[PDB]
């Protein structure tokens, strides 16, 4: 059940320290000038509700959007010096080493 693996693993990340700013949409009152370099806003409330609804269609897509938050994170704040970009590699290590099985799993 990809599905309930995929659960599992959002309800892990939201215990994870590191997503504490991924975990609700990138506020534009505090950053105004995000969809001028983010095309794709999500995060992990995004994603949950998302797979709640039953609207990912396979575990591919649900990953595809987990990586979104990522890469977006690193596209607005590239300085490798900040503390978000430390904290997106961390997470992404993270949930990449736990999707690896999921993935297998399913193919």
């Amino acid at each position: 059940n990809w599905k309930k693996q995929c659960k599992e693993l959002v309800n892990l990340i939201f215990q994870c320290e590191d997503s504490e700013p991924f975990r609700q949409p990138v506020d534009l009152v505090e950053y105004p000038d995000y969809r001028d370099i983010i095309d794709t806003p999500m995060d992990f409330g995004t994603v949950r509700e998302t797979l709640d609804a039953g609207n990912y269609d396979s575990p591919l897509e649900f990953c595809k959007d987990i990586r979104l938050i990522f890469s977006n994170a690193k596209a607005y704040t590239p300085n490798k010096r900040s503390k978000i970009y430390s904290m997106t590699l961390r997470l992404s290590a993270l949930f990449e080493e736990k999707m690896k099985k999921i993935s297998s799993d399913f193919k």
